[PDB]
């Protein structure tokens, strides 16, 4: 379930002043200026790691709908999937992440869940969370 | 897996992102802080143009665990001006018609020695994204050039 067997894609990031200051793929694709959100007594001018996560998440998931939707000859226009990510501590002297995935499918509700059960099994930031983070799914408003 | 060091106890902060992705997917998060275009990867039918979910987590992972690493060296009153991560994210079929993700953070510190590796283990394990991916991707740490 875990094992990336062969890579058919591969990417690098680099950051220096972690949650405050700059970070950029090795290609310079993407590059970002972060800072602590305000409930963490910053200035909140930028981005974080808990909301690449989100964003991250939900594309990850939104992505894996459309795969599983491509399989199964659906032809599905969108996939619309928010992420809430949270933050805190673990009582251990860590921190952990809780994260919820919301899918809207215009598909008979049954069939959108089917099609969203498997893109749950098969979405690589899922597998490499299972087990430690209870992922709350609902498709259409309703929870998986 | 654990899911008990996993728990988290107490929300300090949340946040919230929404994604239409595909060829030519957008995702923002709620408040417009960030809003980006996606593609798939040129070495997975796409046009690699713009961002996907592996850069996502690249950034944010070398970002939080640089983090982690200022943020036991504060702790331990040890000066870093800095801590450089670097991190290397692959995906790749698992081998049960799943994909996977494996990741490589290697950091540079000027700190070495059973110091260094003492920093560092203790920042892979409050780092929440490490333990969000523990005993399910091997991520492989390395500090100055050496195994963590
Ligand atoms: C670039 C990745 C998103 S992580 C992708 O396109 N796909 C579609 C196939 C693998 C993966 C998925 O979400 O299941």
């Amino acid at each position: 379930r875990n094992k990336n067997m062969s890579t058919i894609y591969q990417t690098s990031a680099t950051a220096s002043a972690g949650r405050n200051g700059v970070v950029s793929t090795e290609d310079k694709l993407l590059e970002l200026n972060l800072s602590y959100p305000k409930e963490m007594g910053g200035s909140g001018t930028a981005t974080n790691p808990e909301q690449l996560f989100a964003v991250g998440y939900a594309a990850c998931f939104s992505n894996a709908i459309l795969h599983v939707a491509r399989e199964a000859k659906v032809a599905l226009k969108e996939a619309p999937v928010t992420a809430t990510v949270g933050i805190g501590p673990n009582g251990q002297g860590g921190f952990a992440l809780s994260v919820a995935l919301a899918a809207h499918i215009a598909l008979e509700d049954e069939q959108a869940r089917q099609l969203v059960t498997v893109a749950h099994q098969v979405c690589p930031y899922s597998n490499a969370v299972r087990g430690n983070i209870d992922v709350q799914v609902s498709v259409n408003g309703l929870a998986l």
